[PDB]
């Protein structure tokens, strides 16, 4: 009888490529291990959900008010209401008798460019501008004539003498905590120039932790540059919004099996049938 | 230096056992093979969209009139408008800007047991009915008792002396064409008892290809009965519902796209926001 | 805005941006001098204060210094230091207006005679720049075009026919020099007198000049933080200077000026030319000593604008008590687009922010005000007198416009029953189409229900144009039925698509409007214009009305709501919502037509002729800019030479002399048909220093550009003027009672109108019909001011330091959970984060990663394998031994009785870790709940169940699978938050599979990021590591 | 009391504006319409899947050899074995004990850029060639400057003398029964010279489909020359993959139940472990 594959390979006779390759979790040994750090040393040093996500998603220990941040992101994006597109789909799924994960899934799968885009969008938009030195004048200028609204600019009632709420508390803590935001500081003298020409024309939510994210990687000194735009490229900032808003999503799965809503149907009166005549 | 896991695989001095099986495709050749078939003699023996979901489905080649009644099946299920659970979902994501594949499964996962569950659950329910002996008089009189709606009866508008014409269509072609219907005849004498309490209460298409289906599984030559009865419990007719109404959630996405529609935000009217004081 | 700049501040920017090929000599050798300043700061500021002779000058733009011996000439340090002393700081008076002298001005003394003396004047007019000259200084004219320059060649032909020949070439360039100077930084008047030329170089002796401050957007480099000073009697209040800095910050207008602040009648007016209405009546009522200030806000200001703007006013006029009381007039004509709800949702708030002070200083407060939603706005108007006790008498348009002036100052008693009750002739006709520039749905939606009550057989807009989205169709009504409008991104797809379109609406910002214009000018189709921007330059303007010339394109604008033909076509907003286009029959034409400077005065003008005359045959409002596209006589003869016309009104302004020239059109012969006029702004004689009203035109620059001067002059011209605005109804209605009585004005038949359906929302806002919600939400409410997680504001989640546990409390639970199980839920979110990538879901995340899909396709990949087999034993160890501990089966009773049934214990059995090997997340997790947890039964259960499957195998440990799970039972059913109840339902309706999906996504994101960063290429699994079983032929 | 909104509404008292606009279905009226033809004269005019996907999707009566193209390209793309990307995620998530329905969609959520989205790219890319015309020796120059392989080009086994018979097949079908096939030609004219590079750079059946679905758009009389090119734009190919493989997905997952396979767990010694060292 042939010789088994597994003790040929413990012994050293064969050799078989590894078609995968891993660097967040370390699982086959006697402790779990989350980037090189075991997961009680993860707890002895007290390192959060930011914490566990600086270790997981970049293989970083990030310093505590960059843990700290991380967490606060994701309590502002955990929901906004059971109006937007993705939070209706969960809804609607959740009311046709499916499970949590058909449901999260349902409306975790509307986040993309329109719904939830705009965090990753003004991210890349800002630093575009602050890397190729212009001036916020000469940014607010160049946006207008290509035809392009600025992704983070604009509340639609927030506007000022009345402040996003959600902005100003993300805004203060990192101000006392951050060493050095000059994104920030772009951003902030982006919205003096928009607010000149419409009160409601501030930074949001989204294009707050947008461009606070990017001064988390690459002013904590964890980061080299490259890294640090490495994440904004693949798309860190897309998951920020994911994992915030499928904490709130969850809850509106849960909040439909509370109330015990049946299956939904649209209304014809909203729906405009435009059938071709006879093709 | 250690030799190679292809050359002592290949010569055979090292076994390693598979960790998967299929069988309903090999594609490892000269020549695509479906289910035992080449992919030139299904075009030969002119069997269409329904003989080779015969093929990867059953894996069985089916005679003409079942692959030709599975493809009536796909286009009564193909589309519903988009009031329906499923619809609303995809097109909900295909006007926030998600691509094909995310706007088709954001709705497609809506279906399930309230939104395209009669299909499999009309088919087990008379089944059921059918094997235990009991006549259709005693199967809706136990129904009524267990407080259970009998699946696959009922319609609310087309009830009789106005039929719905995609059962009559469906109807007409199991008669002239399928040998024996006996669960069909079953379910059309459960039909003349719940037609005699409210007129509404017909065989909806959702309750004609639930009990035409397992009639073409288990009285068309192929199958034996505890290999069609598996059939229906893994979820054939499941299948049947999804792969026919992934056709016309793929053109609600590019009607959506055709039509330029932006992105939805339910209106706040339309939503009851019944949250707690202060908890 | 012509705003005058003070003599430092204009030699200030001369010093600096001046381009003379001639040295200019004593540059910054200024020194400013107040009574609070230090003299050794000046001395050691600027050094040459010692050196030479010096002169002083009272900065406080006082005209004529000179002559009422407030100069200073030839005088040393010393005598500059005894000169002041009886001089700066008190009182003095030119004309009639008297203030401080509290601003002086050093500069030194320049040695010269009358010879050297010069004077250089640049003005700007509508048709360019005027540039003056005169060579005994202490007059030559060229006018400079529009688009043309000033070369040096031209001013050595005409300015200088008088400058002696050694000085040509100095002031030649200097001149030239100069003209680039306004130019460049939008100067409208620029005198220099005198202007000293000696051997030494070019003296700038004084200096008066004014730019257009609406060039602020241009010029705000250049200018710096440039200071207007107030006229010379009036002082500068903070809370002027607060209201102009909203007004700079918007398209909406907000201005405001304090004339008395002591006085007793308030103002908070709605519309530049509605406010100018109020004052001249509470003025001719007597009380133009007790007027306290000027103000207005227009151009539909928003609820937090609104709000600035009262509590700024609210707050003025509760400093000091009155004995008499006080008085708020909160009036304002009919509004075509502004807001009245949530414009006075504003106000509102902010008399219920003041109504402490306004029951201290007896204020009452008079309300009259139409527009759109107004209803809404005069409900909460009403409401807020009751609850605060402030006596608020509300009215609307039922009520004549200054009828409240007359109530309040205690001439016409308060009646108590109705409150709470080569241009082109015809630019518009039936078959009119327009393209409207903006995304402006409401405006065009207007015209829309406009088209289908006048009976017209198509839409007035044919397209859209909004360069910031791709081309599109948006869908509106054709009253009951709906059709699409076509949105264009570029202006010549619009035009190339729709060449029936001959008039352009322009809803640009006044930073767009200028090149929106000159691109709609290059398409020969559109015949007319209608600007509606405020605040656009006036030099810019000027531009647009010079191509407009070559073109034969009649501008309507800027700064106006445009104007409605009815019958045939309205423009934008005019007229409003369909609520005033029926109440004043706007949808059949009548006899009078009318135009008018302000756009909300034309509504008020639609009003007045509805009421007294078979309606309006076409309205024009023309902008209160300086330099409108189009002035009276555009549309005065346009109207004279209608049939459909029988006779005109004309509503004026104060500034300009526009109105002159419709009386010299009479005398010649060429206006025949009867002219009704009035001009508004007879107050601005009644008050002590010039004021600036809400209108960029509204200044008397001459004794004929006043109103009262203007009003006299058509007198003799055979114009029907009345006495006041109040009796412009009066003499409307006598001219067409004549016109009606010789047989002239024979009024048609009235025709029904087609009535459209009611609007949802608005039948919805006020409760005519019931709609059942659909939906129903408790986790998060997002439509108020904060966002709310159930119950609890966003803010005071971050203030109590709750944290992702916490508002997973209020998220999923609706409850405040103690700290414990806050920061427990964080703990299984953490121990379930990541295991590897060789579990199912973090496979399927790896598979969708390395195939080129995104984050939200690859992470749901992965997702949706969870559930029974993976990452099922979570939600299935709960339901297991809860079922267990609550049917009282002792943990001996439990382990026999899954053996029978063939069921292993869910969260039981690991397979490396053991007793005496422990699973780490396990020991974690159980210390937290040991400790800090108040009572763990099915912990200690699920511990006894452990404690027997250890004594069979080793290995048959709880898992983090069923700790977690035993022990969120316990976190539900011992926190104190829940019933037992409503904690099995968290368990049943599936909570702890949201712990394991929730922590879960953590790390298959990770597991995305990862894949991305390694730069994984396409899987595509082995053949030999798949068993393909096929059957043979079936 | 206030007035019903749906009383209202009837009697034209109140107006309310459409939130949804669809094309493509009418299930509000007496028969079932699909893109205004009834469910009854879509049966009896003999119009098969292929011609109801010409309905839902296009809006349009294609001709009979346009729907039985579609349905042949719905034949070949149905399944290729168990190995791709899509098949394995199907089969972890059916060996996971997952619904037909999570276990289709987690293995079609693979579907678009690297797996399947050969399909709508060698469709853009050789219609670009075309309609900016330049010869086809042009256009292979021109991809190999750009550094950018031909999509659509090139087998791993296949070759001449020695063809892939699912683009026999196909290629057969174009070229008797489609009028005229302008872009089929320009591909075979491209085919000829990266044929002559490597033998194994053929039409693919990604390369084949995607170019004779164009030619069925801009072709078959039914289309205008910018409507055919939207559909392109808009993702008609990405669905004619994805409708075609869901029914080798479903028919992978119901072999995975019918085997009753355990649940899979990724061999730890074909996963490279390169996790940092204590970061
Ligand atoms: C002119 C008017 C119709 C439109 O003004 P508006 O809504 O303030 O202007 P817009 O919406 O065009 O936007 C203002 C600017 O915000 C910019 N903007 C909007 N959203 C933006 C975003 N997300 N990011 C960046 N910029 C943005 C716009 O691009 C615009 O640019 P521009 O001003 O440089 O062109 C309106 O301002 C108005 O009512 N004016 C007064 C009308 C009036 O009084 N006339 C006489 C009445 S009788
Ligand atoms: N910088 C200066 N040096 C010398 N004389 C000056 C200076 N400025 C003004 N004067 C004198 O002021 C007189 C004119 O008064 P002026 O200031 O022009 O009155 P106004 O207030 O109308 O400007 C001139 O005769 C001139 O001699
Ligand atoms: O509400 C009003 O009376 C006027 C106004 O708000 C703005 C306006 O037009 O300013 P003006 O008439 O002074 O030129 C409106 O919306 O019409």
């Amino acid at each position: 009888v042939p010789m088994d594959y597994s003790w040929a390979r413990e012994l050293g006779l064969i050799r078989k490529p590894a078609s995968f390759m891993t660097s967040i979790c370390d699982e086959r040994g006697q402790e779990l291990i989350y980037a090189g750090m075991p997961i009680t040393e993860v707890f002895k040093e007290e390192m959060g959900i930011g914490g566990v996500l600086g270790l997981l998603w970049f293989q970083k220990r990030l310093p505590k008010y960059s843990c700290q941040f991380i967490e606060m992101c994701l309590m502002v994006t955990a929901d906004h209401g059971p109006a937007v597109s993705g939070a209706h789909n969960t809804i609607i799924c959740a009311r046709a008798g499916k499970d949590l994960v058909s449901s999260l899934t349902s409306g975790l799968l509307t986040i993309g460019d329109r719904f939830g885009g705009a965090l990753d969008a003004a991210a890349k938009m800002f630093s575009k501008a602050f890397d190729s030195g212009i001036i916020p004048m000469e940014f607010v200028n160049k946006m207008k004539k290509e035809g392009k609204l600025i992704m983070g600019i604009g509340h639609r009632v927030k506007s000022i003498n009345n402040p996003d709420m959600r902005v100003q508390i993300l805004k203060d803590y990192v101000r006392q905590h951050f060493p050095a935001t000059p994104l920030l500081d772009y951003a902030l003298e982006v919205e003096k120039i928009t607010t000149s020409k419409k009160p409601n024309l501030i930074l949001n939510v989204d294009g707050l932790i947008g461009v606070a994210f990017v001064d988390m990687l690459r002013n904590c000194g964890s980061f080299t540059r490259e890294e640090a735009d490495e994440y904004i490229d693949i798309g860190a900032l897309n998951g920020i919004f994911v994992l915030g808003r499928s904490m709130g999503f969850i809850g509106h799965y849960l909040d439909q099996k509370r109330l015990k809503q049946g299956l939904y149907r649209h209304p014809w009166d909203d729906i405009s049938y435009v059938l071709p005549e006879h093709m």
